[PDB]
């Protein structure tokens, strides 16, 4: 099964802005793929909605968005239509995958089986997951809500700075950290590797030693 530090699987879809392959549309970004079972569901709708109004927080952070739906390209389009709407926002600047037969909700592990369209069954509850995937195409962090409960879009964005900044400067972050807090020095990294590298570090315990961002 998939889990973190997997390769994310690469792709061909059919999307709303044309075919695509996977990889290539994320090129060298990072990016953050999210899930729902179906178009047209209130939560999801307001989920899709939020993440284009910030789309430019990703664009900065270099995360390219896309989302999955279990529904043809032509159902997204109008669904789509309805997030402009109600987002007011003038266009959703990412791509939405038609996932009619659960294809590629299968390759990421959210349903024991393909080839079927969206039955209004529920077997499609568990199509939820949402992927952080980096540059060199590894799943880093993965969160599953049900459908019943939207998502956190401050929390996609934490995580990420997070992540990028633990790969930028080899730190790593404690529970609820935002940026400009202090990090953690690395386990593997000894006190003198430290000093060399950070300066100045309060330990806590010799495992525990936190310095400046
Ligand atoms: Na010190």
């Amino acid at each position: 099964m998939l889990r973190i530090n997997s390769d994310a699987p690469n792709f061909d879809a059919d999307t709303t802005v044309g075919k695509i392959n996977f990889y290539d549309y994320l090129g060298d970004s990072w990016g953050v793929l999210f899930s729902h079972p179906a178009d047209f569901t209130p939560v999801c709708t307001t989920e899709v909605s939020a993440f284009a109004k910030l789309k430019p927080e990703f664009d900065k952070r270099n995360v390219k968005l896309i989302g999955l739906s279990v529904e043809d390209v032509e159902s997204h389009e109008k669904w789509i239509q309805d997030i402009k709407e109600i987002a007011k926002v003038k266009n959703v600047g990412f791509p939405i995958i038609g996932d009619t037969f659960r294809n590629v909700a299968f390759l990421y592990d959210m349903v024991d089986a393909e080839g079927f369209k969206n039955i209004n069954d529920g077997s499609l509850k568990t199509v939820r997951s949402v992927f952080v995937i980096d540059p060199k195409k590894k799943i880093r962090l993965i969160f599953t809500y049900p459908s019943t409960v939207g998502r956190n879009t401050s929390e996609v964005l934490r995580v990420i700075d997070a992540l990028q900044l633990t790969d930028k400067e080899g730190v790593v972050t404690p529970i609820n950290w935002q940026p400009a807090d202090d990090v953690i020095i690395p386990p593997s990294v000894s006190n003198d590797e430290a000093k060399a590298k950070f300066g100045q570090f309060n330990e806590i315990k010799p495992y525990l030693r936190f310095t400046k961002s």
